[PDB]
C-alpha cells in the first residue's frame, strides 16, 4: 500500500495542479497519465500509485523522474516542488 | 541549496541515536561506509542527511531506493516505522 | 558556516560513536542531542552546527564542555579525545 | 601532558612570524602581554601555545574563544585564513 509523493508549497495543493504535474511527468517518461490510478492531494502533497506498465515504471523511477525534472513541472504548474518521494498514506 | 535524502519515521521526535542507526543499516546494506553520510539532522520524525562522494558512485536516488528495498530490515532492527522516504530540495 | 569539532584518536571515527558522544554532551549541558544538527564525520574529527536552544549554548560553549568532560565521553565511547574546537569544513 | 591551544591555518606551512603576529593581535585584544602566551611552536600550517599565569585569570579556553570574536581581524592582519581554533591535549 505504498504511494508515489510530489510535495509542493501549495496550500493547498490543487486537485487540477496536481493531475497536470502528473500530465507532465507522463510525457517525460512516455506512459499515459491514466496510468497514475488512486489520486489524492493532501495538503501540500500528491499521492497516488502507478498500473502496470510496459516499460516497468516504478514508484520510485517515477518520483526519481519528478525529481529530474521538477523545474519543468513547477515552470507549467505555478508551484514549487520541495520533496518526491514513496510512502504510505 | 543541494539535494537532500529524508526518512519520515513515527517517531515523536526521532532520537538521533536511531536516526543514526537506519543509517548504519542502510550503509552496511549498500557496502558504504556509513561515515559517507554525512551533513545528518533530526529534526521532528524526520532524518536528513547527504552523501560524500564515494567510488560506488551512489546518490541519494540509488539510497532512497534501497532503503525501500529493505525497508522491513529498517524497521525490524530499529522499533519504529518507516513513513515515507525521498529526497527533497529548497527552493 | 562555522562547525564544532571533536578530534578523536580514531582512524575512521564511526558515526555511531561521533553521536554517542554528542549524545554524552547533551546530556551534560542540558540539551537534546536532537540540537546537533549538519553532523558529519570526516577521517578522526566528529563536526556538527547547533540548533537554537533554550541556555545559548554556542559552539565555542560545548567544545569547551567538551573539553571539560572528555573523559566522561571517551570511557563510554571507546575512543580518545584529542582536540576540541571550532572552525570551516 | 598540559592542555595546549591551537590556531590551525592555510599556511604550508605556517611561518613562524606570522604565528607570532597572531598571537600580538590577540594579546592586544584581551590586554594581556603577548609575552604570557608561552611554549610557542608553529608546525605545519598550526600555531600552538600555552598561556602563563595573569592577574586577568584568562584561559585557553578564553583565549580561543576570543580568537573566533575577532577572527576577521587576525586574518585581515595577517593575510592568512583560519581554519580551526581550539584547545588539545595529548593523551
Ligand atoms: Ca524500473
Ligand atoms: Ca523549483
Ligand atoms: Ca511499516
Ligand atoms: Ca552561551
Ligand atoms: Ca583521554
Ligand atoms: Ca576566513
Amino acid at each position: 500500500e505504498e504511494y508515489g509523493y510530489i510535495v509542493t508549497d501549495q496550500k493547498p495543493l490543487s486537485l487540477a495542479a496536481g493531475v497536470k504535474l502528473l500530465e507532465i511527468l507522463a510525457e517525460h517518461v512516455h506512459m499515459s497519465s491514466g496510468s497514475f490510478i488512486n489520486i489524492s492531494v493532501v495538503g501540500p502533497a500528491l499521492t497516488f500509485r502507478i498500473r502496470h506498465n510496459e516499460q516497468n515504471l516504478s514508484l520510485a523511477d517515477v518520483t526519481q523522474q519528478a525529481g529530474l525534472v521538477k523545474s519543468e513541472l513547477e515552470a507549467q504548474t505555478g508551484l514549487q516542488i520541495l520533496q518526491t518521494g514513496v510512502g504510505q498514506r
